[PDB]
């Protein structure tokens, strides 16, 4: 009410002293102003005192409401004396109470009865006003801030006697809006206690910008607390704006020894040798019942990263083709193919353009079904999947409706996540979430699809290309996803590094010109079947050749 | 020397600005890869540098003489052409010469003319020694590799795909001296993305390839370019350097940000003490001087970025002993018959309004001022650390760095070595400020200048004048750390009540009357302590503060 700020700006050149600051003052609020040297505390000052004007935005004192402010070289009446000064900070009261002692001692010389009705008129006007108890609180002020003796001339006062002088007017002038800049310069600590003690009980509102910490732990109200031209308001005093700075540092600090251990993950991965890599990949292969138990005593998760949570336990039947064939009109995709999938496998799709690797997925949950052979899925077993040309009907519902189905909290088996940050752990950041489903770009439809690919429960995952559109970060939370998953997925990628990074097995093409449908299963990542292809095929049929059929 | 160069370039659309002041150089055969989320700016930089747009301000030059190549998002590819023939005008000239020595060799065959000998022999010249017969060899090696359609497909039929894998292959073989990618990896299989991964590794020119592909990024790229909002930041090395500086910054930020989170945590454990507590830390200081030399006299590594103060040589059981004193100047006294005795590892707050003796005390301490009557009497092992308040120097041009350091990187001081920067930087003179001239200093500057210089004296016993002056709430904390474990004594003006409650064994306090104006009294404990028993002692109205006279 009292001050009102919104989208304020002020600069000099290229110094951004005050960037956007929006804020709105109770009347009576007690805010203290912190921030290093040059945040830009004094010119928040200047500008609530009416000395500046901000560049952009509104800066407005409530209507009616009156300012004060004390400033590095506080004005003075240089024409009147340190008592003279100190009173004019008070007015009509101030002239009517003169008047009354004036009137008070001409009666003793001279009498008149209308003199005597002007002073019950005077009497009336300033008891109604409490006058006298003004005049004694202008002496105790002066009293207890030692200001000079009351009839110096205040030209000859030095820089602390004038600042004494001027604080003393301004307390006693009672603005509605009381702004100080470090009100205890040049004070003592016992002046010092006494300014704290009165402001306590001050009526009007105050902005004091102040490095006094028990001013401001027995004052404020508010910390508000200023670098390079933002403000952030913390409620409470000092002691509790101690309280929530540390809490927030404390949360940013987790937050940041999570990437931590993710960063340190990845760099020993990076460093490591072939021999350590494929010992991990086998140890994951042989440890899916160790990671089940751990990872199903989880039952939420602040979705902060990319994770994906447990689904039903798996039996030891997964996923088993034996002699598939599969193909479309006369062209077949796919020729005898055969193989096991184990619990806690990570299977990379590879293969050029059009060679069958959607169709292999679509044949695994059961929308195409096999020319010859069989596809078996375990009992066990639930999909987490979304067809790749997934499109919504209702073309108005947001990425953020799409995905929570306006639930603030998704289930996802036993786990519950928060539907904000679950979609916006995919790459929708605040509007892009409101972005409605039917203007989505090739990339954010591909990512809206993994964000419900991966909200299903389950224990067998489903991706293609899911590295579409993400950046190195948001890879790198994927990959930590898949290695803390208990469940088993199958990955179509070009994507190398997430291959060699999470894969346990490789099924490629291998066409031939005579036969166009030959796949390799293969138990390693990606860089072991290329090398495995050199030295099962030679240097000169393992490299890429175009595709004819 | 430079293929490219971008001075000052700015590039905004209306009021969003997406490039901000980039200023880069790019040195010929330079392989970056470029990386950040999207919307920060990577395509904007790769159409800036092709010279597809120009920016609003600054300058953006390719050198003259050099050639550059653009893979877009919309590959131009001339219809007019096939794809063999597309591929083929990348090449050019050179490829317009050796299809005539074809043409000639298969002339030959039909008829014969001596004038296509000789013009076969000169195209021969040319075609061996400055071009390179294999040329035709990698132009199918390519198209082969990058899984091309058929060679001989009109290119309007061409999906998206396979325009931008013969775009791809048409830039790959015009061999620009700048080749920019945007998103290479697109289009391409795993094994089509080892190719173009080995092919770029040995590529002559310079590459700059926005790709989120890590593989790319960590055997190709020399420089890593990170682009966020319209900034640029480049990081020399690999990815897996980038990853390796990503995550040590990260840490340096982390240990800050618990630094401050324990100093926040410590100070409010303190405030939240009731009044007698406060005292605890003070008041054990009193009974343990011995253990406390026992153990600042051990070597151990000390955190400089803190107030550190060196410890001096070890006090006796006397240190300052004052008897009535009497002091003053001309026919004003300022203490009269003041006597008190200093304990060991002691620490006195000296309170009092402006001008009543406090630095006139200090003086007589330090002996620059004698008693006109009593004793001030130093103890033998006394070693006094003290600098004039008004301490300026002769040289203006010796910078807070020289002064302090006197030019050392190192200084000892009794047995403690101090980093002269770390030191200087703990009194807030952080970075170029320590190379700022003495003669241009502020007053706040100055005075931390001067409590700098007068707690690397190495005393035993420290007289510090308003210390807390320009210091925020972080260095005074640090500083009521430093002096809590100094084991000696210290004698100090302020008028911070918090530092007093914090720091202070005693109060020495000016009491003055209107029949004894220069009255002091000297108290065992705090501030608050000091305030209290003076309430006790005088009356609520006597202890409140007044006007001296
Ligand atoms: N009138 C002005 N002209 C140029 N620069 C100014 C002006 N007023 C303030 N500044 C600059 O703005 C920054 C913030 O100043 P100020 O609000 O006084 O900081 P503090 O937080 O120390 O009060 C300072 O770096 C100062 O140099
Ligand atoms: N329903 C269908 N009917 C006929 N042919 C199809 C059908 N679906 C896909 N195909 C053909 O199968 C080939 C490969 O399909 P797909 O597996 O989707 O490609 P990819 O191998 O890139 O995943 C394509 O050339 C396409 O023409
Ligand atoms: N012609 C344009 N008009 C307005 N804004 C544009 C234009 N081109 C690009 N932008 C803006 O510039 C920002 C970054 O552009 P760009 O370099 O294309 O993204 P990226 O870095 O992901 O390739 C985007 O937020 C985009 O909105
Ligand atoms: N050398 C001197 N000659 C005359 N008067 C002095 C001298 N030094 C100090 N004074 C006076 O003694 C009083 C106390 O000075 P000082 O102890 O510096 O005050 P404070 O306690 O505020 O530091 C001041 O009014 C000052 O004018
Ligand atoms: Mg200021
Ligand atoms: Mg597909
Ligand atoms: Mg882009
Ligand atoms: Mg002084």
């Amino acid at each position: 009410f009292i001050y009102t700020m919104k989208k304020v700006r002020k600069a000099h050149g290229d110094k951004v002293i005050l960037d956007d600051v929006t804020l709105s003052f109770y009347p009576g609020a007690k805010i203290g102003v912190v921030g290093p040297n040059g945040a830009g505390k004094s010119s928040v000052l200047r500008i609530m005192a009416g000395l500046d004007k901000p560049n952009n935005g509104d800066a407005f004192l409530a209507t009616g409401a009156t300012v004060g402010i004390l400033q590095q070289e506080p004005p003075l009446n240089e024409d009147k004396t340190v008592r003279g000064n100190v009173e004019e900070g008070m007015g009509d009261i101030k002239i009517k109470l003169d008047r009354f002692n004036e009137v008070a001692e001409l009666m003793a010389t001279d009498y008149t009865d209308e003199l005597m009705e002007e002073m019950g008129r005077l009497q009336e006007e300033l008891d109604h006003a409490d006058a006298w108890d003004l005049d004694a609180q202008l002496e105790q002020a002066m009293d207890a801030l030692r200001c000079p003796p009351a009839d110096e001339p205040v030209t000859n006062l030095s820089g602390g006697e004038r600042r004494r002088v001027a604080l003393c007017k301004l307390l006693l002038s009672k603005p509605d809006l009381l702004l100080l800049d470090e009100p205890t310069n040049h004070l003592d600590a016992e002046s010092v206690q006494w300014l704290e003690q009165h402001l306590a009980s001050y009526p009007g509102a105050i902005l004091a910008v102040t490095h006094d910490r028990y001013f401001l732990d027995n004052v404020a109200e508010w910390i508000l607390e200023l670098d390079r031209g933002r403000a952030y308001p913390y409620e409470g005093n000092y002691s509790t704006y101690l309280e929530k700075k540390a809490e927030r540092l404390a949360v940013q600090g987790r937050k940041d020894a999570k990437l931590q251990k993710r960063l340190t993950e990845e760099l020993a991965w990076v460093r490591s040798g072939a021999k350590a890599r494929q010992a991990k990949s086998k140890a994951r292969l042989q440890r899916y019942e160790e990671m089940a138990a751990e990872a199903e005593k989880t039952r939420k998760l602040d979705f902060e990263e990319i994770q994906i949570p447990v689904g039903p336990r798996l039996g030891n039947v997964v996923v088993e083709v034996d002699h598939l064939d599969k193909g479309y009109d006369g062209r077949a995709l796919i020729k005898d193919l055969s193989f096991s999938l184990p619990r806690n496998g990570i299977v990379g799709v590879i293969g050029p353009n059009g060679v069958g690797k959607t169709t292999l997925f679509k044949t695994i949950v059961g929308l195409e079904t096999p020319d010859s052979g069989s596809v078996k899925v375990g009992e066990t077993v639930k999909l987490s999947y979304v067809d790749q040309a997934r499109a919504g009907i209702d073309p108005r519902k947001t990425v953020w409706e799409v995905v929570s189905d306006g639930l603030d909290y998704i289930q996802v088996g036993q786990t519950e996540v928060p539907s904000r940050a679950y979609v916006s752990a995919f790459g929708f950041k605040g509007p892009d979430q409101q972005k409605p489903a039917g203007v989505l770009s090739g990339g954010e439809r591909n990512r809206l699809n993994l964000a419900l690919t991966l909200k299903q429960g389950g224990n067998l995952i489903l991706l293609d290309e899911p590295t579409n559109d993400l950046d190195v970060e948001t890879l790198g939370s994927l990959e930590n996803a898949l290695l803390n998953f208990p469940g088993c997925a199958v990955v179509i990628s070009h994507d190398r590094w997430f291959l060699d990074r999470t894969c346990t097995h490789i099924l490629a093409w291998e066409g031939d010109d005579d036969n166009e449908a030959k796949w390799f299963w293969f138990e390693g990542n990606f860089g072991a079947y290329e090398e495995n292809k050199v030295e099962r095929l030679g240097v000169d049929a393992a490299r890429p050749h175009r595709v004819t059929h």
